């Protein structure tokens, strides 16, 4: 599957689509939200267990699961909501994360791999998607 690796950022441009799908209404590209320093990331996995850290500069969250399980959260506001990991071929996996319930859009994202270091990761949510490629540091 690979996966397994740190991965530097490369191409990403979808913030503002986020709050601009989620239903633009004075967000506007949140006046605030873009690119200030370099959002980077570190997975670690053996086999069908992975680890995920996406930090940038201070502390951040990790998710140290094994494809084939689900995690827990909570959205921002309205209900709690989980997430599981899966696959698609065998180096493109899911993450659909859902808010045991959903009222519109939902919350989920695929990390794909490409020739030999090329993660290509991507992260919905609320309608949003957070599609960057990515590197093998």
């Amino acid at each position: 599957p690979n996966f397994s690796g740190n991965w530097k950022i490369i191409r990403s441009e979808n913030f503002e689509e986020l709050l601009k799908v989620l239903g633009v209404n004075v967000m506007l590209r949140k006046i605030a939200v873009a690119a200030a320093s370099k959002p980077a990331v570190e997975i670690k996995q053996e086999g069908d267990t992975f680890y995920i850290k996406t930090s940038t500069t201070v502390r951040t969250t990790e998710i140290n699961f094994k494809v084939g399980e689900e995690f827990e959260e909570q959205t921002v506001d309205g209900r709690p909501c989980k997430s599981l990991v899966k696959w698609e071929s065998e180096n493109k996996m899911v993450c659909e994360q859902k808010l045991l319930k959903g009222e519109g859009p939902k919350t989920s994202w695929t990390r794909e791999l490409t020739n030999d270091g090329e993660l290509i990761l991507t992260m919905t949510a609320d309608d949003v998607v957070c599609t960057r490629v990515y590197v093998r540091e």
